[PDB]
């Protein structure tokens, strides 16, 4: 059984035997991202992903034999960890002022690479200096980011994700009683924590106007209930989906929210102000596209990249979050399940908890 270069042909659980190596590769990948060296970034992400799939810890360079996605640079990183138990390259990145600033500034919701670079070239290094600066101007998203900073850096746990799921279902069924609400993202893959809580909403009987209006009704409901702290709508691009017939362009309508989650709704083993701000991502898809949407929104991000790369390079197929197109047969392939999509691709089925690539 030769290890495939594709994450969609590997089983990746959360039982990682190479966390010393992958933690260092992840820092090195993030450094190339924040510095826009996309090629080097992709090589580090692919190397980290394949080590996450190994059923044993690397203890010598002989263990790397036959493993794909491990270049010369990655190999010297791995060598460095075998000898010392630490990466000199990743340590230098953690000590780098541009990396430290970019990591700290982008940890504010609403702050991307352009705003982070701008603050860094103005000589800013702390969030205290940014927030007290008289001349800086913040976007509405950045203001929410600063207001709810501590709650948002603190990640979401599974008990909080289930409390959000309850509010999502409760909101949705008010307008569409037959709607199916599925928790997607990291939590569907078995993650204990997440940066947000992802959801896919679909209805067997909703009309084009009903499905196109549901997300707007759900946020108005939360605004009326005093639970909406921030929101941003994302219009559907299903009529422009052919952009994916050549990362992916998002095709479904989405509502991104920041929700006020009272402690009393959370059923955990566990104060101050009895509520926490949570990032909630709500995706609405037409019923016949639900299998493609579920596969696309479950992730991981690397698993998605490899599913698409595999479809193109190995099967002359074009996969995106709403469909699968066969370039040879000149037809879209239908699927009512993720299992049917994997079968169409000629891939052994991978469970959501095995998609942690
Ligand atoms: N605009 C987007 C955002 C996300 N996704 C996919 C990629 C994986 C999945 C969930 O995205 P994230 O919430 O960012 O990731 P996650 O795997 O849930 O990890 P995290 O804990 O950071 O939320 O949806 C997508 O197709 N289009
Ligand atoms: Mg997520
Ligand atoms: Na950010």
């Amino acid at each position: 059984k030769k290890i495939s270069q594709y994450a969609c042909q590997r089983r990746t659980t959360l039982n990682n035997y190479n966390q010393l190596f992958t933690d260092a590769l992840d820092i090195l990948a993030e450094n190339d991202e924040l510095r826009e060296n996309e090629g080097s970034c992709l090589a580090f992400m692919r190397a980290s992903s394949v080590l996450k799939s190994l059923p044993f810890p690397i203890t010598s360079m002989k263990d790397t034999e036959g493993i794909p996605c491990l270049g010369d640079k990655v190999k010297s990183i791995i060598e460095g960890i075998i000898e010392d138990g630490e990466s000199s390259e990743a340590k230098a990145v953690l000590n780098d002022e541009r990396y430290k600033s970019f990591k700290l500034f982008t940890s504010v919701f609403g702050v991307g690479l352009k705003t982070a670079e701008k603050w860094f070239r103005m000589g800013f290094r702390t969030l205290s200096k940014i927030q007290s600066d008289k001349s800086l101007r913040f976007t509405q998203m950045q203001k929410a980011g600063f207001l709810y900073y501590e709650d948002l850096v603190s990640c979401v746990n599974r008990p909080e994700a289930e409390a959000v799921s309850m509010l999502v279902k409760e909101a949705v069924v008010t307008f569409l009683p037959d709607a199916l609400v599925t928790m997607t993202g990291g939590f569907r893959r078995g993650k204990m924590t997440g940066h947000d809580v992802d959801f896919l909403i679909t209805s067997p009987e909703a009309t084009e106007d009903e499905e196109q209006q549901l997300l707007h009704k759900v946020t108005d409901f939360w605004k009326q209930q005093g639970l909406l702290l921030y929101h941003q709508y994302h219009r559907s691009h299903l009529a422009d989906s052919a952009h994916n017939l050549r990362s992916t362009m998002d095709v479904f309508e989405r509502s991104f929210c920041i929700l006020k989650l009272d402690h009393g709704r959370v059923h955990s083993e566990k104060e101050g102000k009895g509520w926490k701000a949570i990032r909630v991502d709500l995706v609405m898809c037409p019923y016949d596209r639900r299998a493609f949407a579920l596969l696309g929104w479950t992730g991981s991000r690397q698993f998605e990249r490899d599913l698409r790369r595999y479809a193109t390079h190995e099967r002359k197929m074009m996969l995106d979050n709403h469909a699968l197109y066969d370039r040879t047969k000149r037809v879209f392939l239908e699927a009512e399940s993720e299992e049917e999509i994997f079968a169409h691709l000629g891939l052994d089925y991978i469970e959501p908890w095995e998609r942690n690539a």
